[PDB]
């Protein structure tokens, strides 16, 4: 029943528990926003949400628990250097248990147990006081607790995932989508903790005020379970605690929670105001932190401080990863442009006369045009023999069927040919061949329109000129040169005028080659 | 009658339509500009405005539809693998209009309808009902269904135009310039989109209002078309709405849109608005979204939150944008900054002499001046045959003609050595070739001075110290070696001290491909 | 007396010329700071700070018209492509005079004639009016119209003052400090500008104050060459301008300029008042333009329009700029990074023993620390032939001169030699060559301590051990095999066990290399 590490069962079962952890990870802190104050000055808490967040986060803790299964009957290669083999898989139960007890275990399981989800449920009723409301507020102190596990050991879940499904995009579309992903959890992070610490300060302020109102005020009226109490209804009227505990007066400073007293956000529904907080974490953490104007209380200024320190290194992240993703997109534009520039910057210190200098850089935008960097031969060799030679023969097949000694051969040597054979490239109205010069490249034309005449040795009359287009034969000489058995070395003059009169694209090949290939 | 892909009537009616396009992208959010509203508190279109903006986008769908029309008669590059050629254009008509419709034409024709210039001039005046101005102001859906496809095909035609006409730029301005361009389309959307938001929420304080006041007000009754009714007077006289919907009041929570009102933006003319609602996008995109003090309402909250995830996307975008920009204009000069400081520490490391330190750290400046990178073999070989042979042969024609072997002699051997020279350079005060050092490199002088002196071997007296300067030669030991028709291996050592007086650059040759070019 | 246009004299000039053009920039926007308006509501200019910032603008202009004239007498490099020689300056007057007047002279001579100089000193007082203070506030627009092309030629005079001083810095310093020289100088016209904008929307507010009481005021009170008429006291007396045109009051919207009054910036001393205006453009460019809640007004939308893309552009440059720097400084660990982060996966991948693995990791750091990147041998084959020579036989000439053979014979060979040495590293504890391998490397040690015997060829007693040490010789296998007349391919055994007990630094030197210089 063990699974194999790279068995497709262990990576769907990886896929899946990395969308219920991301799952967790967004439902986690929306138990922050189960309080609720209404208009009579009380804090309660949504039953309904507060059910359906239970449940959620029973089903992601059972997926834990799942997992923790799983893991617990997997084999893990041993570290055998050894000469020959990967089978070093461990089907041994008890040796694989004690691997991951050793570690991984502890952080697995401190973060899967479902504490949040029996404290609140089955312990508040049992806790040492008759209050569901009032001890659920400061007390959530075990969602951030078994948060920061899931939040560290997420990453290296992630890292295997993306390590074992090959590239993770086509150019940074993961790589830029993943820090975003990353980015807008840690705002709803952060609007969860800001929506509690609000609460925390407006029953700080409310505390404050009953401090001020002791006489006829005791700390556990603003629980909302007894706001019916003749004696709630009666200091409620008298006293003035919803003035009072706003940001408008300056009796308690409310710092940056002001902005969530004054725009009523803990009154509100429950999608309005987890919306607001989502908001307001993503725009404190996207201006860098200004705005957060605290006042002289250490944990809000740690807060603020936390979440300055975080946007910075986010929005630092985010800038690198839109920076990578430019720079894979153009990468090849980039070569092409200094290629450019240094053909263009040496031609004018060597003072090239501008009738040549216009043909250079047409060529260049001949080859980037028809080529788009991509060094052919560099590509070439990286291809094992069985793919080079396959490829080699499906691109120059007939253009080497038309050769008439090549025609009626083996294929023996047909390949070989085939393998060693190089592009060639060649602008408008170059004068490819002249008649006379030597003849040491052998090119097939794939594309394009050639012209090529013989004036009897250099006098006007008969004309060899012919409209040699794509897939044609040219440079017999050099044919010639291959069916000699004698091993000369004396080069043959050019016999017609080779001229690129049209958008053409070539095959050259060296006379060398033909020379080793028919010495063979 | 069907038009090549890559001809240039394609080319230039897919420049001219892309400028139609930009043109329709910044004129449909202008929609959004029609609503007015009146110091009478009342909302009213303005007329001549609506009328100008839909025959501009009459235009762009007439546009659209004659590019719909020339691309339903267009020729596609068919997958036919075969060996050579390119003419795989189908002339068929049939086959390219079933092509198209399986992709293409749903995507192209959903934004080329005309529906904003129908549902406004033609639908309203028939719509069930008889008021025009309020049945104009929420249902302005259409603009935003049918702006999302031409947003999104804006790209791969930018891309096919870009790609179409060879390099963007010089170094990176097209590059920088795209992506502020497409930020101004966003910031103009965003204002266009906050304007009509703004209008709908003073129009949702206004019914909240008439809800408030619904002894003597209606829903309707705040359409302008009946603001002269004198119940319209009596309730204006008698309604305090003018002061009640402003956020200076605390009746109903306006948020970011409350800037309009306190601005007065929706009241002014259409210029004084648009640059208005055009900065605020600007703004609020520039400095990713902070200042949106929203309110706890969740289609504003969604909207900052649109605003902010764009602004950090395209703020982004323009920063790599830029780092690419600067290190595409500079490139060369980073190499050798670290070529620079890879030879100073090494100088370091090794402990050279003072002395000799400033030798090689002035060669180098004096390299980098003279060439500024640019590997001059490495580039020249990616030029052809033809092009190689006539720039070596312009560079080096009368340098080359002044030997006494290479002048009376046939081009061949002087195209041969011609386009196998390669260039040198010397620092100054140079001992470049002291006597009975050997002949390795004959040299060109192209620019600068030497000073080479022949002490009869070492004795005091007569002097062979000649202002040999530029267009000369010099070492003609290894013209001798060459002139030898025994294939002798000795290499004559040098009868002069030659030194360079000043800075000097030259033509270099080795000693063994003038061998080679004698052998032949 | 024309000058070279690459001599030291021209280089001087363009350099004061270049510290007189940005004294020209950051001057004259100070001419925006002439108004100031006075207690009493009047617009007043200070006759001293007008007469300082004249005499400055004097003293610029007459060096931009040196210039005019030093480049009317300067010589200018003839496109002529030529072979040889670099000698193309032209002497003649009257050609270089018409090539200056074809190009270049009205770019510069429009940024030359001191029209500031003349319309606030000579026109205003011939002007068609009495009001010497009410006619400079409007027509301010020469300044803006001559600025453009100074801060236009002012980019080709800074590119060639860098390009002419060889490297700008040691990495990156003038490469970052030039982005803040012009981030300064943008801050700087940008708070002139918004102090002008103040002052003219404090003015319009004042008109559309006196058009309310037409009755008792005229548009002219406001010079304040009238304070002290009758008619002038009275309307300050009867009116309410003072409290009226400000901020706080809802009459006029002063839009961003609500600082200058509310700071009251517009009535302090020069200095308080230029520092404010220059913060305010250094924050409203640092801060991408947030905080700009401007007007209905275009002239104010535009400019913070302006103000945003500036920043945007300057924020993206300054980001570039710094990333730039830190790859310069750093270039050389980055590939010392990957190397080790590729070789760790390497050793992972093919499963290493932990024992061998810290041996190869140890290597690498030694090499890292010992070389520092640096590729010894690419960087050594780029000097000439008389540095590279020279650097040998400086580096290693007692380590050859050691050896009997070459200490007591002629430098040919010892040159020989010492141009083909490579360098070679033994890590701590580094067990060379047994007894019996073959010898393919003659290393000379040049720091370190070593460890070598022979235990008579594998018998225990006898030890040959030495502490060989800086400065040793080695491999005398290798000169034995050389020392041999027949050229035999046999290579000879190691009779020693060589080891390197301590940091070793040792010269390798290549077998076959030393039977080609003995075959000399």
């Amino acid at each position: 029943r063990i699974f194999d590490p790279r068995g497709q069962t262990i990576h769907q079962w990886n896929k899946i528990f990395l969308v219920a952890c991301l799952i967790s990870l967004f439902v986690d802190p929306l138990f922050f926003y189960l309080p609720i104050v209404q208009d009579e000055v009380c804090i309660d808490i949504g039953i309904a949400v507060e059910v359906f967040l239970i449940i959620i986060r029973s089903i992601a803790d059972v997926f834990y628990v799942i997992h923790i299964f799983m893991r617990f009957h997997t084999a893990y290669v041993a570290p055998s250097s050894r000469v020959f083999g990967r089978g070093e898989l461990v089907i041994d139960s008890s040796k694989i248990a004690s691997r991951y007890l050793h570690k991984g275990f502890f952080l697995d399981f401190i973060a899967a147990l479902p504490l949040p989800q029996v404290l609140i449920w089955i312990v508040i009723p049992n806790l040492g006081g008759s209050t569901i409301a009032n001890t659920k507020n400061v007390l959530r102190f075990i969602i951030i607790i078994q948060y920061l596990p899931r939040l560290f050991l997420i990453f290296p879940l992630s890292s295997q995932i993306v390590k074992a499904t090959g590239v993770v995009t086509e150019t940074a579309w993961a790589g830029a989508a993943y820090n975003l992903i990353l980015y807008m959890l840690a705002s709803h992070v952060l609007g969860a903790c800001w929506y509690l610490l609000s609460i925390e300060r407006q029953e700080a302020c409310w505390k404050s005020v009953c401090k001020l109102e002791e006489s006829s005020c005791q700390f556990d009226f603003f629980d909302c379970n007894m706001v019916k109490d003749s004696l709630r209804v009666s200091w409620f009227v008298t006293s003035n605690v919803t003035n009072l505990c706003s940001p408008n007066s300056l009796f308690y400073q409310f710092g940056i929670y002001g902005d969530a007293v004054t725009s009523k956000v803990t009154t509100s529904a429950f999608f309005n105001k987890y919306f607001f907080c989502l908001w307001w974490g993503l725009r404190n953490l996207s201006s860098l932190g200004q705005g957060l104007l605290t006042s002289t209380f250490v944990g809000e200024i740690m807060f603020a401080i936390v979440i300055a320190t975080l946007g910075l290194v986010l929005f630092a992240l985010l800038i690198g990863n839109m920076q990578t993703y430019l720079q894979s997109t153009t990468v090849r534009l980039e070569e092409w442009r200094v290629k450019r520039t240094d053909t263009e910057q040496w031609m004018h210190h060597r003072q090239l006369p501008q009738e040549l200098r216009q043909s250079v850089r047409k060529y260049d935008q001949y080859k980037w045009i028809a080529t788009r960097g991509v060094d052919e031969e560099s590509l070439l060799r990286g291809l094992p023999l069985d793919l080079r030679r396959d490829i080699k023969r499906h691109l120059c097949l007939e253009l080497v069927r038309r050769v008439p000694l090549f025609d009626a051969m083996d294929e023996r040597m047909l390949d070989a040919i085939c393998e060693r054979l190089k592009p060639a490239l060649c602008t408008e109205n170059t004068y490819l061949v002249r008649e006379g010069d030597p003849v040491n490249e052998m090119l097939f034309i794939i594309r394009g329109n050639l012209d090529s005449y013989t004036t009897d040795g250099g006098r006007t009359g008969f004309f060899n000129s012919c409209r040699i287009g794509p897939g044609d034969f040219c440079g017999e000489e050099l044919l010639t040169w291959a069916l000699d058995p004698r091993p000369t070395m004396v080069i043959p003059s050019s016999t017609r005028t080779v001229k690129a009169i049209s958008e053409v694209e070539a095959f050259a090949l060296i006379a060398e080659d033909l020379k080793f290939v028919a010495s063979q």
